[PDB]
């Protein structure tokens, strides 16, 4: 809220998003919202990649955002310059930098988490989806790629996640409990819920 | 809903057959409404939808519950009592559901037509249906299944089950004048693939 | 019956010092108290899943219930509140005055026992034989917490095997609050029956899915 006016990526009245729509308000979150969903619809009609990295985040991000935004898929830990001029500032010591060159070489060396059991997948899966929140690599657009990006790498790694049956809090708190300590195991509890059909199907009955 | 004489001297609790109040009130008539929607899908569709269909199925819904089933509020109801309610003034509803007829008749029921064609058409028909107001209450329910069935006849289909009642709202205050909101709206709608994704983020 | 929290819960000796946190085995507090028994009593339910249904529906196997629910979250598992319980490090319980679980156990039991399970019944005769039983249930509260969990799986599973299905899905919990206190302030069981009724219903689970 005050963190995407203070730098510099929406206008001088402090919360309206810079647009390639020139839209603001309820408009402006209409035609966002109507661009993002036809942008999963093609992104789940490509092939899953042979390799996950940063770059494929970034690539994610910007098929989601390209439309909508100028720094679709830029990091804003450099400052990107608008088509009038503009530009925006990093928050300092972000750390994305060194943040996503440590996870693309963890996902290459466990090679994209493949040929694994679930049990030993879901271990090697939480400490990277812990990290890649501690660090905000975009400004707007975070929950979805980094969603979009581990439900993909589970489905060549032979497992399959389902994030619909979780909530906002049980997210939050997985989360908060190991940046906050070091408890990773409130985010092994969610993988092991998410990862497990059963369980999923269970939590369904209960989604009210 | 108060100011046109539909509820009680008490001033929240509509005139209803049951003589009910409360929350007892709003269980019998979801019930009811539960059982009339059923009855609904058993018997078949009309050949020719036009206003006189709309009624009745907002007969069909409420008539267990309200005296006024398949009333619109553009002529004044008289109950069972010798009480009266009011009419909005300019409320344009008989000239606006005449239109519609004449639109549904001319276009086949949107029959033969493509998607995009067919968006562009139910959009405007429903934005209309919704700038006037023929019934006092139950307008949202009595929408959805006729074009739903509309929808069905004319070989797409649409899941309303999938729009949140923000959107909508949006939606009809964008053209009333903005239709681009609804197109995006029945665009999503009549799209399966994207109403499952929609279904994969309703929290 | 307590509100906004229970103080119920607090005077009956089933927290801690601070008033609002159940003595639990884990010793944990908070949101962190919370996750650990919503990731056990997930665990327990697919568990029970996996054994095949009882022969006769009792008062004891509704401990049973409960006790597979909670018996990793909470000492007292398969206890009712009817009996002082004792925690590990010498404190006792409370008994919730004119509480008559007892005789509401029994005569759940006994009808239980007469009907058949509800088994080899009709439609309209299995709704109207559960409403009773689940109002009666909620009438007396047999455990201090964890009732509406068990008594869910209590009845989907009494269902199931009459050859009825329950749906507890497309209930609202606005409208579970109304029915039963409908039929507890000469009561109103027709709110009861109306539920039951839609939800014993495949074509109106169905629809109220959609809507």
């Amino acid at each position: 809220h005050h963190m995407i006016s203070f730098y510099g990526y929406t206008h001088f009245d402090g919360r309206t998003l810079k647009n390639k729509y020139g839209m603001q308000g309820k408009a402006l979150q209409e035609r966002c919202a109507y661009d993002l969903l036809q942008a999963m619809l093609n992104l789940r009609k490509e092939p899953l990649p042979e390799k996950f990295d940063s770059s494929y985040l970034k690539y994610l991000h910007q098929r989601l955002y390209e439309k909508m935004f100028e720094w679709a898929g830029c990091t804003c830990d450099t400052p990107f310059t608008f088509s009038d001029g503009t530009v925006t500032k990093v928050p300092i010591n972000n750390k994305i930098k060194e943040g996503l060159k440590r996870i693309d070489q963890i996902l290459a060396e466990k090679n994209n988490f493949q040929g694994l059991s679930r049990k030993e997948f879901i271990h090697e899966v939480s400490t990277v989806f812990i990290l890649l929140n501690k660090i905000r690599p975009f400004m707007v657009g975070n929950k979805y790629v980094q969603r979009i990006f581990f439900e993909q790498i589970a489905e060549a790694a032979g497992h399959k996640l389902d994030f619909s049956v979780v909530t906002e809090k049980r997210m939050q708190f997985a989360i908060h409990a190991a940046l906050s300590r070091g408890n990773i195991t409130p985010m092994l509890h969610l993988f092991e819920d998410i990862s497990n059909p059963e369980k999923v199907g269970i939590l369904k009955e209960f989604m009210i």
